[PDB]
C-alpha cells in the first residue's frame, strides 16, 4: 500500500508516536517519506546480507527475521513479512524499539539526513488528527 501523507500522520498518532521519546509525529512522517516514499512493499539489500523492509525500512540483521539473514538477532520478534502489510501496527511497533536505543531517530540514516533539525511540523499541516 502506498499510503497518503495525512493518512499516514494519522494511524501513526493513533498508535502513540506523538512525543514518543520527544519525537513529535512530524518526525515519523518525514522519516517515512524519505525512507520509503510512503510505500509499505518497499524493500532495499543491504551490502551485508541483510535487507531492509517496509516504510520504515527496518533492517533484518537485529531486528525482524526473515529465514535468509544469518544470525538475524530478531529483536523486535516478528517476520520480516509482517513490516510489509498494509497495515503499519508491526512496522511502528518495532519501530519504537528501534528509536528507545541511544541515538533515538538517528538510527534512520534518511531522517538524520533530511528531516532532523529542520521544521518537522510541516509535515503534518493540512491534516486533520
Amino acid at each position: 500500500k502506498v499510503y497518503g501523507r495525512c493518512e499516514l500522520a494519522a494511524a501513526m498518532k493513533r498508535l502513540g508516536l506523538d512525543n514518543y521519546r520527544g519525537y513529535s509525529l512530524g518526525n515519523w512522517v518525514c522519516a517515512a517519506k524519505f525512507e520509503s516514499n510512503f510505500n509499505t512493499h518497499a524493500t532495499n539489500r543491504n551490502t551485508d546480507g541483510s535487507t531492509d523492509y517496509g516504510i520504515l525500512q527496518i533492517n533484518s540483521r537485529w531486528w525482524c527475521n526473515d529465514g535468509r539473514t544469518p544470525g538475524s538477532k530478531n529483536l523486535c520478534n516478528i517476520p520480516c513479512s509482517a513490516l510489509l502489510s498494509s497495515d503499519i501496527t508491526a512496522s511502528v511497533n518495532c519501530a519504537k524499539k528501534i528509536a528507545s536505543g541511544g541515538n533515538g531517530m538517528n538510527a534512520w540514516v534518511a531522517w538524520r539526513n533530511r528531516c532532523k533539525g529542520t521544521d518537522v511540523h510541516a509535515w503534518i499541516r493540512g491534516c486533520r488528527l
